[PDB]
C-alpha cells in the first residue's frame, strides 16, 4: 500500500507515513499575483545548460524522469534568490487527465495542463542526498505548460515514451537538450517549499516561471498514455499525477520582475 495519486493513497493520505505533507513549508501553492512583491534584492537568474549530459529516462510509476549525469560541473542554475551554485540532476512533469487541470502550482487559482520540474541540487552539499537533509539543499526550476503549439523540443521525450510505458522500464536517453524546455522569458515567482511527492522534504527554493510554454495537444495526449502500473499489471493511465496547493503559512512569494 505505496502512495501514489488514487483515492485510498493520495495527496489526503500521504501523511499518514510522511507527517511533514501537513508541514509549514510545503509544496505547491497558489501564487497570488497580486500579493506577490517585487524583490530588488534578487540577482539575475543563470541557468546554464549548454553542457548538460543526459542519461536515461525512467517511468518510476509516478511520472517520468529524464536524468542527467550530475557527476562534474555541468548544467547548472544560479543567481536569483539562490546562493551559489545548484546542479541539475533530473527533470520530470505533472500532468492532467484533461487539459484543464494537471499543474502543482496555481496561478491566482489557474491550473495549467502540465507542469516540468527541473531539480538541482546545491553542490555545497557534495551530492543530493546530503542536498535533501539541508533547509537549501535543492532549487527546483517549474515551468507551466499550457495546451496550443507544439514545443518541438519536446518531441524527443514524447517519442520515447512508448518504450517506457510501465512502471520500472528505462530507456538511454542521451543527448536531450533541456534549452529546448525553456520559454523565452526568465520572469519568475520563487519562495520556500517542499518536495511536492513523498517524502514532501521541506529542502527547496522554487522558482516558478510567468511565462508557460506551449505543447500540442498530441504532445500531452503521449503523456497520458503511460501507465502508473508496472507490465502486466492491470492498467492505470499515468494522469493526475499532481499535488494541489497548500497552504502558505508564513511565507512570502517574491517576485523577479516589476
Ligand atoms: N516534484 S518535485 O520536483 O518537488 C520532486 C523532486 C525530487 C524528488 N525526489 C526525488 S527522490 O528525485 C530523485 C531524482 C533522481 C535520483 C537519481 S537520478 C534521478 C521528489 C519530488
Ligand atoms: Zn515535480
Amino acid at each position: 500500500h505505496h502512495w501514489g495519486y488514487g483515492k485510498h493513497n493520495g495527496p489526503e493520505h500521504w501523511h499518514k507515513d510522511f507527517p511533514i505533507a501537513k508541514g509549514e513549508r510545503q509544496s505547491p501553492v497558489d501564487i497570488d499575483t497580486h500579493t506577490a512583491k517585487y524583490d530588488p534584492s534578487l540577482k539575475p537568474l543563470s541557468v546554464s545548460y549548454d553542457q548538460a549530459t543526459s542519461l536515461r529516462i525512467l517511468n518510476n510509476g509516478h511520472a517520468f524522469n529524464v536524468e542527467f549525469d550530475d557527476s562534474q560541473d555541468k548544467a547548472v542554475l544560479k543567481g536569483g534568490p539562490l546562493d551559489g551554485t545548484y546542479r541539475l540532476i533530473q527533470f520530470h512533469f505533472h500532468w492532467g487527465s484533461l487539459d484543464g487541470q494537471g499543474s502543482e502550482h496555481t496561478v491566482d487559482k489557474k491550473k495549467y495542463a502540465a507542469e516540468l520540474h527541473l531539480v538541482h541540487w546545491n553542490t555545497k552539499y557534495g551530492d543530493f542526498g546530503k542536498a535533501v537533509q539541508q533547509p537549501d539543499g535543492l532549487a527546483v526550476l517549474g515551468i507551466f505548460l499550457k495546451v496550443g503549439s507544439a514545443k518541438p523540443g519536446l518531441q524527443k521525450v514524447v517519442d520515447v515514451l512508448d518504450s517506457i510505458k510501465t512502471k520500472g522500464k528505462s530507456a538511454d536517453f542521451t543527448n536531450f537538450d533541456p534549452r529546448g524546455l525553456l520559454p523565452e522569458s526568465l520572469d519568475y515567482w520563487t519562495y520556500p517549499g517542499s518536495l511536492t511527492t513523498p517524502p514532501l522534504l521541506e529542502c527547496v527554493t522554487w522558482i516558478v516561471l510567468k511565462e508557460p510554454i506551449s505543447v500540442s495537444s498530441e504532445q500531452v495526449l503521449k503523456f497520458r498514455k503511460l501507465n502508473f502500473n508496472g507490465e502486466g499489471e492491470p492498467e492505470e493511465l499515468m494522469v493526475d499525477n499532481w499535488r494541489p496547493a497548500q497552504p502558505l503559512k508564513n511565507r512570502q512569494i517574491k517576485a523577479s520582475f516589476k
